[PDB]
């Protein structure tokens, strides 16, 4: 099964900036950890990784999850989580399972980070586990897609 | 007269997703309905259609309108209606007629859809008629322009 | 089909006061324009016009609509748009098409004009086109009704 | 005991519109149910019923309750509950017991129904029991009037 | 000159209810005091008195101040002061001077009395002087209409 | 009919403290008044009374109403009305009729008493009648239970 | 009887700045108009005029209305109307009648002018009549002090 | 390692009430699934399960995580998530890792569920995965405690 | 005189956790300091100490105070200060002196600590002095009681 | 040690006005009570008293404290507590102990008295004890200073 | 050019207190830095410096700028920026260019510093550059005064 | 010094639309004025200019400032100032000085312009001076870079 990992604005700077707040592990390193999670689990999962600082590129990518190629999305929308009704609508419209991940606990930071339009549109949200949250999302997504398959059969 | 029809984020997914909310007519089907409204009315209107999920492509397109080709805009900014001061400002600086259309009644949904920066910047707003709203906007734009050329 | 045109408080003062805000066409002149739109289109539409400054007369009239004479309402509730839950409720219980019209763009004036209880209760809202907005509403109501009789 | 039952706007449409929210029992049926309750408990109570969509008619009627004819009021102000400081003041100035009734639970619907200016002016408030709430009010009104008289 | 005195909902109950809050002087007594103010001043003023509990009657009356019969309005809108955008618009549209009077200080009571849509539409507001406020409004209106006349000449 | 009457925090201090606000009738007296009301109307109703200052004991007790012993609850949550989402959820999950009672009019006191999470979860709410409100609730509960059974 | 007229911050610039908003009549001219109002009425009133841009000077002056010399105060607190809980408390503590005057209608301007801590502390408020409001306050104060005298006797 | 699973008010009614909103799987069934997760993983984890409808019992239990017996807590505070500053403080004071779990997405329900005092106090939050969220929390906690151990050595 | 010292949720963890926020003196050490303040002053004061994490145990204890044993309460409600209308109400109905103490300055922390329902219900509040605040409260309670017995 | 006692606007009117709100003891009487508390305790405390209605005189005085004469401030800013960021800032920059006192419980009055910029800037706040609050502050300041000289 | 530099409350404590927030450069040093900037660019500018903790002295001084002596004002109102509608009005009534300066970024501190009534009244606002901001203001003031004169 | 000047959405329309609000000077003219300012003060500064209507292009460009090419950024984010937490975070993560400029005074326009997420992330903010503000920023940037180097 194909799982699309979408990483939003500023995430490409992971490990390179503000280690104290977001950690030393880079985005390329998180994605290799996700692939090793699959390999070791022998999961029937093909991951695709996509990062962008553009709202419109995120939406275009989500819409491309139309065709029977991608089954689920794992998304960290970054700061667009708090502001983008347009990505939230794209998630609602996608009609495939979407899981939201935040490295930090967005309940425990500035008041302006508390709202997540996107996260409200997603089936589930994971926050404050750093990079591990992404392996937690994989685990979850595999289970959700298998349970959807059982129900269809 | 040249009329530019701008369709904002997610609008291209019409008729393919969430039919009970946004209906079964696709974006291509709305646009051919608008064309038929023109043809069948022998209106002297040349339509151009543009869809995008990018706020900046919308601004670029509104600014591209400045050069005596395009005379009015009919815009559905989608979710950017509620969030984009930047598009509101582009509308303000465009210095020609802009009508906002919404498929749904944005007073009757989530609280976060009630604010419209863009609609506040347009001369007129139409909402809740589905696709017919775009034909309503055409009727308006043609009367507005007609009346503008007489007053000049 | 019978269409009822309800004009709320102050609307009768049109063209006699504050022309730079609400224009120079009077309420009688808008209504004869709507009639001409019907006649000149050979629409099978019988218009009835009603103006009042009384919230209760508006409710009475919406309820009087219940009996298979009137098929849709075109309403400009005036200032009651922003304050009258009671008219919103009458609209909800009326069980037929209601379109709200506003002469001005109520997203672009005082903050207290942004809320519309009534417009939230209507299928569609039109604002900011001046008098033309009522012709836009007629076009809509006729298409809505047409489409309703086919689906029955 | 002469007890005035005032029914506010839209209440005359009971049973005739939106049965799923407000029930199939009509206003006339509720008033027969109140008389049946007065009989089958031998309350020395004479009911007077008054329905209106006019705020001012409700205020006129409350003021009429000045003369030693009517001893208490049972009121369902409808949507005026949420908006009418004028009816709340009329209640306050009346100096007779008033009891507010709502068919629905106005803590469990839209946010705009939670405020009741009127309810706050009343001695007590009943909500969410449908037509029975009016009998519950009768029960309390007879009791309140008894207490006042024992004190006299 | 003709001055219209509009008294809003509940005002007809003055002196008869809640003396403690609104006083012992009745509405009919305030209006006789206003007429005696004119008579004694030898003011060229004809007063018309109108009370109603209907928003629509107030608006109808204000609109009737169209014809060159009434020059100014003195209004106590009562509780409609706080709620009626429709009366505020009627005042704005009237294009004759309108003065708002409150018996009580509506800054010193419930929070819901603080907003006055109507008072914001009026040229001036007088509050908290009881019945005297109405003679204060007369004095003011006479002066305003005389000053308007001088300016036109 | 087994009907559980739950009385929330501070309610056991009735009559013993602040008589001017909450009356001189004690909680024990209110419960005798409820039994007297069941007798003098031959309601086939058995009352169980429970008072506590613990939120969790109220939730434990509502959950106990799972087994086909207790058919309905009459609750005065006290100050937990304004604060306890946990009791409101217990009410929602109970799937038996619940009716909320307050001695005072909680629309007419401090701003912090106006919210009732619990009341919103209940089928109906009664306030401002003092001890009588509990009898009013009984009346409604017996009726609600009858309607449910006729439907069964 | 002695009536103290307190004029708050910026009022000394009347007639000299922003004529369009506050008028051409200067503060010294308003005070002469008030004195002519007394003279012509033959009112038993001695006026004292005091302007200051200092909150503390206003409060000190109000407290000086302790001794049986001043019977009433007519105050335009200016912008301190909206901000000074300290002047509002001084008014409450004074226990003599105080009337608030605004040249403009503070209901019809910026949202930040709508609150009047001071005006809520005063028995009455007059706003939007320009200079005339001060003669309206005099009229009112004379009537209030005479009515207080009758009641004491 | 000992992991304490705290389940808050109403959770004991899982599977028995409102299946549509919270599911058919009971609380006792979730806890057996967590134990099978451990057994199958061969994790060095001893689970203790505790449910209560009492705020004070939750706090007492958290404080009992003082002694070097329990290393981490997995908590679903239920409705106390939104209201209990006292449990949030107990979490802050505990100085052991605490993970918050919600069955539902509390961003996508009533406005009153959006605030989580407790979740802000926790290192991480998981929401909207139903029962699976608890196995996701276990996975996370095992990883967090192992990483803490490596760092101490 | 008997003085009851009530310490609310988490207070028992003092000096064992978060020393930089709440200090290094334990709850037992504060209480023996209060005892020494009494002894060393030969005050005629008998202290009783009570800590709990349960809102209902606090209410129970305030109500238990009603019987002419206990003359005043010194309370630190902890986090319940900000949330418990139920304890505020218990304080109001207790009908004797209650002083609230907080170790920290609750005006100078998170916004959610600024509201104190309980402190609004107490005669006096002390905050920000650490443990010394409890000795300050003792000094106050003894002067308050002294002055109360003279006035009786 | 030198302790400066600053009394803000209106405080000089104590005991001469509104006795039921602020009591009958004058400002001079409070200050001689504080002196007696010192003398009778043989505290090594030299008090200086300052009252003013001027925000700037308060700031001037706090800044004048900078020079090794004055060691701590006891302040009642009066109404400036709720409005003066400028005094809050002066307190922050003063770099020595400041205790705020209020005669009344400012959590239990108008909503506009609940905010205290100044009290948020002080180490400790005392409110609701009347004049005794100033003796409480003295006790605190002496213990705070004592403890500060030992730690140096 | 005579340019008045007004420094508001607490500003005279620069360098003497809280160096970590406001720097180690004193107010006197900032004013020498401004003179050095006028020299090393030959601005025909004469500076006058005025610091005060009194709102009324700031208003008195702004009013003094009436007479054709002072052509512009450079002001750092301190905390009065956030609270003084009176100083904002004095700025508005002055009819000479005024420029506001803050040492710190008042968008990046407490929520209560974000509002500036004064800044809103000024032609421009500078923040977050420390002492340099005053030179930046000088630069703009000389330019603004030039533009006005070219126009003259 | 390589200094990047980023100009946000709508800024390329300077001088071409709404001259009354934003002036007649074009973006190209502002950038020549900045070069002229660098010359006539011999700042060893090389400017790079970048304008875009795309939020993501602004973030891409700020990230490009990672490599030791560009030492500081001067940014006018346009309307993204009020809405873009994403650009504010890019500013924060950049770890080079950034200075925000606005042509207009964003404290003196609509309420929706007062918030600046970006400005809050920046070292300083300049507003209301028109084109000159960019030179003021240059002045500060060269200084800030000097201070950092002296420290190096
Ligand atoms: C290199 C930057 C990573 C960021 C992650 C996030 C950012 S910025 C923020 O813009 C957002 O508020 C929270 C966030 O999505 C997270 O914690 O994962
Ligand atoms: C295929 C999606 C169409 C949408 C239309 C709209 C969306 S999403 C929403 O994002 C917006 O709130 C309302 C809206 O502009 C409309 O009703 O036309
Ligand atoms: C002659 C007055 C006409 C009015 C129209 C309207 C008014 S007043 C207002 O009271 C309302 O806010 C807007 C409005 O409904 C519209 O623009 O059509
Ligand atoms: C036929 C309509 C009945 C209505 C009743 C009510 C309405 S409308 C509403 O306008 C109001 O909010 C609640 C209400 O008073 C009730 O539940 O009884
Ligand atoms: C007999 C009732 C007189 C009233 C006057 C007024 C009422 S009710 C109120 O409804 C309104 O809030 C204030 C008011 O207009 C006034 O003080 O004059
Ligand atoms: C002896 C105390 C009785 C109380 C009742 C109530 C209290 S306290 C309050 O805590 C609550 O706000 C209202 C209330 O439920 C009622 O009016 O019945
Ligand atoms: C020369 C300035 C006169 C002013 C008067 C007033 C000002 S400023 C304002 O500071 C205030 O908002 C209203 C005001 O008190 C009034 O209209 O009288
Ligand atoms: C049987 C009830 C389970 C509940 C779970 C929850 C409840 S009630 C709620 O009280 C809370 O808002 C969310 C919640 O913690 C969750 O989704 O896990
Ligand atoms: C060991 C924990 C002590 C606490 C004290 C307090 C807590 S937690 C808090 O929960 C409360 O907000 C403030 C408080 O009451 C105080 O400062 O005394
Ligand atoms: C003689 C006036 C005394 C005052 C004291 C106070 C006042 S006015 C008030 O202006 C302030 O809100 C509370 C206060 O500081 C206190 O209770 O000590
Ligand atoms: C020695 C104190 C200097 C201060 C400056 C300022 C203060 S206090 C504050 O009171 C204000 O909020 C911001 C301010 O104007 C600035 O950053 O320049
Ligand atoms: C040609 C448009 C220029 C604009 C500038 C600005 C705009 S639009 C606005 O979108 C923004 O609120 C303020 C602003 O950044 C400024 O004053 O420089």
């Amino acid at each position: 099964m194909k799982i699309l990992v979408i990483q939003g604005p500023n995430l490409n700077m992971l490990g390179h900036r503000d280690p104290r707040l977001y950690g030393m592990v880079t985005l390329d390193q998180i994605h290799e950890i996700m692939q090793t999670f699959v390999k070791q689990g022998n999961l029937d999962v093909e991951l695709e990784f996509f990062q962008t600082n553009f709202e419109g590129e995120i939406i275009d990518k989500i819409q491309e999850s139309v065709g029977s190629d991608y089954e689920g999305i794992i998304i960290n929308p970054g700061a667009f989580s708090h502001t983008s009704i347009a990505i939230a609508d794209a998630i609602m419209l996608a009609g495939k399972p979407v899981i939201e991940v935040h490295l930090t606990n967005i309940q425990a930071r500035e008041e302006f980070r508390k709202n997540s339009y996107t996260g409200a549109a997603c089936g589930g949200v994971i926050m404050g586990f750093g990079p591990l949250g992404y392996n937690m999302a994989l685990m979850a997504m595999v289970n959700i897609l298998a349970e959807m398959k059982a129900f269809q059969e």
